[PDB]
């Protein structure tokens, strides 16, 4: 029932998923200002070399690229963190338009897309069971603006045209989630929620500082994507975003400067 239209969108979650409106919700404004600067956060170590990926689907409410998670093969760990997370998906959020798209903004300010890269604490077992604890996932955010293409996006980009609509999915193996980084590691760390139902409040969330470029063309292809099946009437697969949430009782803290 959920999803990003007038009568199912972001204002109308909490109807069925009350968790909504609650203490510890993503995405939020990063007021770059007001940012504390913690000289005790590691810097973060992003393991990627042996990952595996298997699938690309579209599920309706984006596209996932999903990992091989039953093993320790592409983890995040350090930063903020405690445990050691494994990377199970990666998927975007986007706009109709290059001046929105973006869930975390920065300074108000709203980016062409993000990037989740998606982590399951490897002391709980599997992704169902960590949903269900406050330190249960890590999502690393990256910001995507439009300029210069990303080289490393463009196989992504390439075979959307075969998940066109919700459900369908293609074999996507020997992706390499490393050609996704920008140069940069510095992050703002906060805790947060999942920003699509059912808003579970089991994320550290690590936003990167610096945002990676796409080009025009790579973007104009996500927008391409269809939220129906292909039984079903043409809805494009656009403003899939989150908008940001109240802060409340948090302080968001910065790996830099
Ligand atoms: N935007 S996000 O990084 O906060 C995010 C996830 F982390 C996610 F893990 C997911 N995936 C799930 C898969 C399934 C279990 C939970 C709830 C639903 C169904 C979405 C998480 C998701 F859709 C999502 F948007
Ligand atoms: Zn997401």
């Amino acid at each position: 029932h959920w999803g990003y239209g007038k009568h199912n969108g972001p204002e109308h979650w909490h109807k069925d998923f009350p968790i909504a409106k609650g203490e510890r919700q993503s995405p939020v404004d990063i007021d770059t200002h007001t940012a504390k600067y913690d000289p005790s956060l590691k810097p973060l170590s992003v393991s990627y070399d042996q990952a595996t990926s298997l699938r690309i689907l579209n599920n309706g409410h984006a596209f996932n690229v999903e990992f091989d998670d039953s093993q320790d093969k592409a983890v995040l760990k350090g930063g903020p963190l405690d445990g050691t997370y494994r990377l199970i998906q990666f998927h975007f959020h986007w706009g109709s338009l290059d001046g929105q798209g973006s869930e975390h903004t920065v300074d108000k300010k709203k980016y062409a897309a993000e990037l989740h890269l998606v982590h399951w604490n490897t002391k709980y077992g599997d992704f169902g069971k960590a949903v269900q604890q406050p330190d249960g996932l890590a999502v690393l955010g990256i910001f995507l603006k439009v300029g210069s293409a990303k080289p490393g996006l463009q196989k992504v980009v390439d075979v959307l045209d075969s998940i066109k609509t919700k459900g369908k999915s293609a074999d996507f193996t020997n992706f390499d989630p490393r050609g996704l980084l920008p140069e940069s590691l510095d992050y703002w760390t906060y805790p947060g929620s999942l920003t699509t139902p059912p808003l579970l409040e089991c994320v550290t969330w690590i936003v990167l500082k610096e945002p990676i470029s796409v080009s025009s063309e790579q973007v104009l292809k996500f927008r391409k994507l269809n939220f129906n099946g292909e039984g079903e009437p043409e809805e494009l697969m656009v403003d899939n975003w989150r908008p940001a949430q109240p802060l409340k009782n948090r302080q968001i803290k910065a790996s830099f400067k």
